[PDB]
């Protein structure tokens, strides 16, 4: 079926939970043996969210190459994404090592450091220009260059230096700051505006490594971001845009990381975002 009228048909019939459970039943199951090794317990935030072995990102290190991060490669859309958990106190150096090694331009953050009165990720970037951060375990230096605070999101320019080689690179930090503590946003308008700002920066384009996108677990809000982006690109590329099937795209993405889209409300919100976004594109 088309999207916008499939949407009204699920609303009128109140069957979002049943649609979402079908997706959960059909989703891929692949091994995640490296994630579950005892030496990696303090590298995982949640025991039930792990990268698959076949798609995990490897650190360029011989001691321990493990990080909780996955490469989502979308062949028809010609887009790739790295989805990862919010960094932990003992993985902030690994996080920036990955950004460096994978040649990423942008980092997309969809959570606040504290939500619901608890810490959802480490404070992994510097908050003042004159107070830079040094990660001794991976030999990187990170400096805040500039910060632009807007009503729904903040953009930061950061400088990452590889202290071994003295090479430097400019990284863009895109921080969506207004996702509610509970539920999903009422309108997709600010989320779509944010997606378009990430696109306009070059951070999603083939001349750079994959964008790094995270929330707390790296599957819910993060899944919504890449699902909406890929569906909109396919609608632009194809002769028949109504042939794009958001459930089939989501199942394709779940071949590369488990659990993408965590609730039926996030699934409904993803439909809403693609529907509204397809009208603005033209
Ligand atoms: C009722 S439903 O399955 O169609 N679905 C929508 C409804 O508004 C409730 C409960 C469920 C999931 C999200 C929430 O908004």
């Amino acid at each position: 079926m088309e999207m916008e009228k499939e949407f009204e048909q699920i609303d009128k019939s109140g069957s979002w939970a049943a649609i979402y459970q079908d997706i959960r039943h059909e989703a891929s199951d692949f091994p995640s043996r490296v994630a579950k090794l005892p030496k990696n317990k303090n590298r995982n935030r949640y025991r039930d969210v792990s990268p698959f072995d076949h798609s995990r990102i490897k650190l360029h290190q011989e001691d321990n190459d493990y990080i909780n991060a996955s490469l989502i490669k979308m062949e028809e859309a010609q887009r790739s994404y790295i989805l990862t958990q919010g960094p932990l106190p003992n993985t902030v150096g690994h996080f920036w090592e990955m950004v460096w090694e994978q040649k990423s331009r942008g980092v997309v953050m969809l959570n606040r450091v504290m939500e619901k009165g608890s810490l959802k990720c480490a404070q992994y970037w510097p908050q003042k220009e004159e107070k830079e951060m040094i990660f001794e375990d991976t030999n990187l230096k990170l400096t805040l260059i500039s910060e632009d605070i807007k009503s729904y999101y903040t953009v930061r320019q950061l400088e990452l230096e590889n202290l071994t080689t003295q090479e430097t690179r400019e990284i863009l930090h895109f921080h969506y700051t207004t996702w509610p503590d509970f539920g999903v946003p009422e309108s997709p308008a600010s989320f779509l505006n944010f997606l378009f700002k990430v696109r306009e920066s070059g951070s999603l384009s083939p001349e750079h490594g994959p964008v790094v996108v995270h929330c707390s677990a790296g599957i819910g809000r993060s899944g919504t971001f890449c699902l909406a982006d890929t569906c909109l690109l396919l609608m632009d590329k194809r002769k028949d845009p109504s042939s794009v099937d958001i459930k089939k795209v989501l199942l394709e993405m779940r071949k590369f990381r488990m659990g993408l889209i965590q609730t039926a409300d996030q699934l409904r919100f993803s439909y809403l975002a693609v529907i509204e976004g397809a009208k603005f594109i033209m």
